[PDB]
């Protein structure tokens, strides 16, 4: 009697490329590419387990642009330059980026603490600030290859910085290749999402928000987004087809967001299985066990992630020592295994790149111990999405209706329902009436609405510039 364990690591960035200048106004795609997007699948080179991944099409587009040498990344240019060539504005951006990241364990260099205590930085201090920002985002693979430069911690030269940059771009250039490799080796399945990571249930029917939050105010949706919802899914199938050579049959719904109408759309577009959140299941059925494969109206298979386990990795275990965290996680799997007489399917589904910066050593001791342990546990079998979808010795249940929501409290309030978020929807609605090109799809991404109207969101001015620039460009 096995426990079936399914990891599904979701990878996404919104489009940081400003459409009029072509400039990447934030470096987050570059930094998560060199830290996470190659290294997370590359664990499969060292550990005999299965791991699955979601890649959004808009993330893939940007990874490609960086790999081809065509991304004009303004923050990265401030890092690359000799400090004597830095603009006043660039020194400020560097310092402010450091301030934002200063307390994360991956930034634990005493030299960074020194540099932020200084009133004015000379050329050598700015080289250290530049290079330590780079090295803070070093991924597992190059953490081994560049170990000696990392331990130096100070006194970096321009040549050493450029060496690190070149190795980082080598990692980016091999990123799509490693997803193709682990896929064709059967070591993991790769899914995608609707193209720009929108909230499909809202695009199909904004009234679905009242299924969970009847008191919310939303703007006047005087235009239909139903066709755009279909386009996000169809364009995502095409982008995935181009990269991996087949149409995707697994999709991760952005923000775990489902509704009865969204599930119908995914079915109509040929998607065979998706996953969503345990809160949705609890809101939708009485006996809400996440350890079964569900069939929505006999149309499409649905797994509900184990929210506790997913949240322990995503939010809890950074505050734990690595050995104790793995002990805790394995202990919880043992409890699940002996809590049922059938073989439970245990989906662990979360962002694949955002939690690690808060762990010691970028989460590498944790994942190395976790994967080493799982590799050898005889009562656990990790599965690909394909194996989970087609496995015969599991329990199943039919579901006729879901209550529309997301994995954030089972509702849509993180993206709609206050004056500032509603203003973005109003802007989008107005622009859609006059839209002439697919930049309107870019502006439908969930990310713009998440950062709008929030207390101190970092660089929200940049997200705002991007959203409004895409909305402007969509009408031209
Ligand atoms: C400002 C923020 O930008 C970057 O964050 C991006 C994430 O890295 C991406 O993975 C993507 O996240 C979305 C997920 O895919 C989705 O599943 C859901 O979880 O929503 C996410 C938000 O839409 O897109 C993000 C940008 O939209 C950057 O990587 C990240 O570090 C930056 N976070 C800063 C913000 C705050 C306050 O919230 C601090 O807590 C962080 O420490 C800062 O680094």
């Amino acid at each position: 009697k096995k426990l079936f364990l399914v990891f599904w690591w979701h990878m996404h960035q919104p489009l940081y490329r400003e459409p009029y200048t072509g400039e990447y106004l934030l470096p987050w795609t570059f930094f998560h590419a060199v830290k996470d997007y190659y290294d997370m699948p590359a664990y499969l080179k060292d550990f005999e387990i299965k791991l699955n991944f979601n890649l959004t099409p808009v993330l893939i587009d940007q990874i490609q642009e960086y790999a081809q040498g065509k991304a004009k990344d303004v923050f990265l240019e401030a890092i690359r330059k000799d400090p004597d060539d830095l603009e006043k504005e660039e020194v400020e951006k560097l310092i402010e980026f450091t301030k934002l990241n200063y307390e994360k364990p991956i930034y634990r260099f005493e030299r960074i603490r020194e540099l932020m205590n200084k009133e004015k930085l000379n050329r050598e201090e700015l080289l250290d600030l530049q290079t330590l920002n780079l090295l803070a985002w070093c991924g597992r693979t190059l953490r081994k290859d560049l170990k000696d430069l990392l331990n130096k911690g100070r006194n970096y030269t321009q040549e050493e910085k450029e060496y690190v940059l070149n190795k980082y771009f080598e990692i980016i250039k091999k990123t799509l290749s490693i997803y193709r490799e682990i896929k064709e080796e059967g070591k993991g399945s790769v899914s995608t999402s609707p193209y720009y990571h929108p909230l499909i249930p809202i695009l199909l029917n904004p009234n679905c928000v009242y299924e969970t939050t009847p008191n919310v105010k939303i703007p006047d949706f005087a235009v239909s987004f139903r066709e755009d919802a279909s386009k996000h899914v169809e364009l995502a199938k095409e982008k995935y087809f181009e990269i991996f050579g087949e149409h995707p049959v697994y999709m991760w719904p952005p923000e775990a967001s489902v509704s009865n109408e969204a599930l119908e759309l995914y079915y109509e577009k040929g998607i065979n299985m998706l996953a969503t959140d345990e809160v949705i299941l609890k809101n939708s059925v009485e006996r809400a066990s996440p350890y079964l494969r569900y069939y929505f109206r006999e149309l499409i298979s649905v797994f509900f992630r184990d929210k506790t386990l997913s949240d322990l990795i995503g939010f809890s275990y950074h505050a734990w020592n690595a050995e104790d965290a793995v002990r805790d996680f394995i202990g919880r799997l043992k409890k699940i295994h002996e809590s049922v007489d059938f073989q439970p399917v245990v989906f662990v589904v979360l962002d694949g790149e955002n939690c690690w910066e808060y762990y010691e050593e970028n989460g590498i001791p944790f994942l190395e111990k976790l994967y080493s342990t799982l590799e050898k546990e005889e009562w656990i079998e990790t599965l690909t999405l394909e194996e989970a979808m087609r496995k015969e010795d599991v329990k199943t249940e039919v579901i006729e209706s879901v209550k529309a929501g997301t994995w954030f409290d089972g509702n849509f309030l993180k993206w709609i329902g206050n004056k500032e978020k509603n203003e973005y929807w109003k802007i989008l609605i107005e622009a859609k009436k006059k839209a002439k090109n697919d930049y309107i799809l870019v502006a439908e991404g969930s990310d713009w609405f998440w950062w709008q109207g929030e207390e101190k969101a970092p660089f929200v001015e940049v997200f705002d510039k991007l959203f409004r620039s895409f909305v402007r460009r969509a009408q031209e």
